[PDB]
């Protein structure tokens, strides 16, 4: 397992403009268009991160492509973040997978709110921290993934995802 199998487990893989768990245009492995109620809106952002006139549609290349870059961007932007990076450098390899996945799924922003969390994780208080993390509007609202990532800090392992 890895970094690429998870997310694409999290995340699924649909060829044609769909709405997020948020009703938010996204395609291919959970990349985001836009926040725009328009789909119109949402096609222009496709075909200029593709470079061609998609019609909405991509093909699994192209998905993989647009993840492969997202994945990049992710890392490279915890190692950015000053909050970030210091407790992204503490953890195991395991652990690393479970922060991209969150920043993956909710931006640097969105994870940088989990200040209290981020300090038991930098600490290795793993069963206090998979605690915390459960109060939060994402575990709320996408229990079941939030859930497996869970249980990877607490464990420091892929249980969840076998
Ligand atoms: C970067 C570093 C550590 C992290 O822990 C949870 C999210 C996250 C992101
Ligand atoms: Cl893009
Ligand atoms: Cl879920």
């Amino acid at each position: 397992m890895n970094i690429f199998e998870m997310l694409r487990i999290d995340e699924g893989l649909r060829l044609k403009i769909y709405k997020d768990t948020e009703g938010y245009y996204t395609i291919g492995i959970g990349h985001l268009l836009t926040k725009s109620p328009s789909l119109n809106a949402a096609k222009s952002e496709l075909d200029k991160a593709i470079g061609r006139n998609t019609n909405g549609v991509i093909t699994k290349d192209e998905a993989e492509k647009l993840f492969n870059q997202d994945v990049d961007a992710a890392v490279r932007g915890i190692l950015r973040n000053a909050k970030l990076k210091p407790v992204y450098d503490s953890l195991d390899a395991v652990r690393r997978a479970a922060a991209i996945n969150m920043v993956f799924q909710m931006g640097e922003t969105g994870v940088a709110g989990f200040t209290n969390s981020l300090r038991m994780l930098q600490q290795k208080r793993w069963d206090e921290a998979a605690v915390n993390l459960a109060k939060s509007r994402w575990y709320n609202q996408t229990p079941n993934r939030a859930k497996r990532v869970i249980t990877t800090f607490r464990t420091g392992t892929w249980d969840a995802y076998k």
